[PDB]
């Protein structure tokens, strides 16, 4: 006996979604009647759309979709609803209007703003404890920021709220550079290397990255330029970032809870595949069809909890 569930990951080479992918597959092992059909959309929404057509033709009873493009949620909804197939969107949040457009569309993710606020609180905490970080002694944080994908809710909120949080805590900032590296380590290394080769190089006091993968690239570029005392902040708490916090090569990150997002996505998909209320028999709190899993700030104080 078997219930098929189709799953997409927007790109398997995304560091964070690779963690989520493995956690989904691990959780599915405990429900041997489920057969997961797991797909790498390779960062291409048209490929994902074709994959969804195949999954529906192969008789999946639910879809768990990590969109390539958040704006494509209506296309996916239109495909799934033809035969009343439920969708748990996850990690890339569709619009409220898209979620409300189909009774069987749900979302599992995070409060994106919370991660920006926590990151700003972490930067404030360390800035206030490290007066030497104010290289030009002007009382302002001269920073560069590595942004995630334009329009991605986590990139937009982390970028807006890290700065609002710092400023509201009484720490003025000066944005020397702000550009996207598309969540990617190599793009971030190249972008940081360019900034370190230009006129703002010696003015940079803090590196803020919307994720750990981009922070890791910035760390490499800082090392190449012998700027290892410029602090770097990320988001996700990837193992590699936790190792950099331990060595002092990153100042802080924020746990993006892949384990519980994967478990909630799988649990909701499994209930919906059976025609049951989405959170039945689970602890997940659905609020207007959305589950949000808390972020947690991580630095040297609480690092031992995570390694
Ligand atoms: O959608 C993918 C993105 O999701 C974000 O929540 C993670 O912080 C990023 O690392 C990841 O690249
Ligand atoms: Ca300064
Ligand atoms: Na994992």
């Amino acid at each position: 006996a078997e219930t098929r569930i189709g799953v997409t990951i927007y790109k398997y080479d995304d560091n964070f979604m690779s963690v989520v992918r493995k956690a989904i597959e691990k959780d599915a092992k405990a429900s041997p009647e489920i057969t997961l059909l797991m797909n790498d959309s390779q960062n291409d929404q048209s490929k994902q759309n074709d994959q969804i057509d195949v999954l529906l033709a192969k008789g999946v009873k639910a879809l768990a979709i990590n969109l390539v493009d958040p704006a494509a949620a209506p296309v996916v909804i239109d495909k799934a609803r033809s035969n009343d197939i439920p969708i748990v969107f996850y990690n890339k949040e569709p619009s409220r209007k898209a979620l409300d457009s189909y009774d069987k569309a749900y979302y599992v993710g995070t409060d994106s703003k919370e991660s920006g606020v926590i990151q700003g609180e972490l930067i404030a905490k360390h800035w206030q404890a490290n007066p030497e970080w104010d290289l030009n002694k002007d009382g302002k944080i001269q920073f560069v920021l590595l942004k995630g994908e334009p329009g991605h809710p986590d990139a937009e909120a982390r970028t807006t709220y890290v700065i609002k949080t710092l400023n509201e805590k009484g720490l003025p900032t000066q944005q020397l550079q702000l550009d996207t590296a598309m969540w990617d380590t190599a793009q971030a290394k190249d972008k940081m290397d360019a900034w370190l080769s230009g006129p703002n190089a010696n003015k940079i006091e803090v590196v803020i990255a919307n994720n750990d993968a981009m922070a890791m690239g910035a760390v490499e570029a800082l090392k190449a330029h012998n700027k290892t005392s410029v602090p770097v902040f990320g988001v996700d708490a990837l193992p590699e970032a936790l190792a950099l916090v331990k060595s002092g090569q990153m100042a802080g990150t924020v746990l993006n809870d892949a384990n519980n997002q994967a478990k909630a996505t799988f649990d909701l998909a499994k209930n919906l595949a059976a025609g049951k209320p989405a959170a039945e028999g689970t602890t997940w709190k659905i609020e207007n069809k959305i589950v949000r899993i808390p972020y947690v700030g991580v630095d040297k104080d609480n690092l031992a909890e995570f390694t």
